[PDB]
């Protein structure tokens, strides 16, 4: 509350702690369904169903330009990816089953790192 504050946490190194765990996802061989925004000419539903498309680009556009105020929105955008691709995607597809790996590669780098 008003002048009760727990011990200051050093938040500096935040901004290039995500880009790290951002190159390490974007470089994972599974990465290739998350690069680039999902083309809604092109996939039919996907712009009626998904109401908040997400990719790894847009990701790394808003961190680069100062469009997260901390680490939960950065967080809340890449789990947003994984969300979206299991609500398009059946787990038995290789885009499904790529969506269960990058999160588990994403939550360990997040736990790991913070
Ligand atoms: C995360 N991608 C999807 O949920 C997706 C769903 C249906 C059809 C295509 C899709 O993504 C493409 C993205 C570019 O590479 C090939 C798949």
């Amino acid at each position: 509350s008003m002048s009760v504050k727990k011990p200051k946490r050093d938040d500096s190194k935040d901004l290039a702690l995500c880009s790290m765990i951002l190159t390490e996802m974007e470089t994972h061989e599974d990465a290739w369904p998350f690069l680039l925004p999902v083309n809604l000419k092109l996939v039919p539903g996907y712009k009626k169903v998904i109401k908040k498309p997400m990719d790894f680009s847009t990701i790394r556009e808003k961190l680069s330009s100062g469009q997260y105020p901390n680490l939960e929105t950065f967080a809340l955008d890449v789990r947003l990816v994984f969300d979206n691709c299991e609500t398009f995607n059946e787990d038995d597809s290789d885009i499904g089953r790529a969506g269960h790996n990058m999160r588990k590669y994403f939550e360990k780098k997040w736990t790991d790192t913070f």
